[PDB]
């Protein structure tokens, strides 16, 4: 009478994706519009003055970023 349940995943199997070099990470800082991107591009794009989003283009703000 012993057995799992809940899905057949072990461990945490997903992760994220820059939306300019395609770099995989952990922890990106998804923007106001969904999509996400690396340290990099991301310091880049909000360095643009209106930073917007490469991928769609909306709004990428390090205080709306997580
Ligand atoms: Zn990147
Ligand atoms: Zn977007």
């Amino acid at each position: 009478g012993s057995s799992g349940s809940s899905g057949f995943v072990k461990t945490v199997e997903d992760k994220y994706k820059c939306e300019k070099c395609h770099l995989v990470l952990c922890s990106p800082k998804q923007t106001e519009c969904g999509h996400r991107f690396c340290e990099s591009c991301m310091a880049a794009l909000l360095s643009s003055s209106s930073p917007k989003c490469t991928a769609c283009q909306e709004s990428i703000v390090k205080d709306k970023v997580f």
